[PDB]
DNA sequence: CTAAACGGGCAATTAG
DNA sequence: CTAATTGCCCGTTTAG
């Protein structure tokens, strides 16, 4: 449908994102929910980032 | 909100072709199940949804 | 690059 | 039993 304004994320909730990614390359229901409050993103922000994370984390798998 | 569809209840001729399907293929292709739908003359959707239960039912007898 | 969109699968659940 | 519903993932594609 019509398309949804891309988030520009700030430098902080980048940081704080990939730190999660660190820590933990899947997230439950709980966490996730927990990370999305502390940033003020929503719960899909937080997964369409971590799901887009994991396919880049993928292909640097493949890269070598 | 969105009312519950009705339980589709498939024909006996319409179970014996989904099963002789998932006998040769676990897994069709798109064009494969829109061809099997309109061989049926099911729905694609109804013959995703059959085909995915299948694929679970059929995890628990390899299982 | 990467946020968002898309359809299909998976597991777990709901309910006819 | 099993058809349908849920939320999430994957892999791809779309596009800011």
């Amino acid at each position: 449908a019509p398309r949804k304004a891309r988030t520009a994320f700030s430098d902080h909730q980048l940081n704080q994102l990939e730190r999660s990614f660190e820590r933990q390359k899947y997230l439950s229901v709980q966490d996730r929910m927990d990370l999305a409050a502390a940033l003020n993103l929503t719960d899909t922000q937080v997964k369409t980032w971590y799901q887009n994370r994991r396919t880049k984390w993928k292909r640097q798998t493949a890269v070598g």
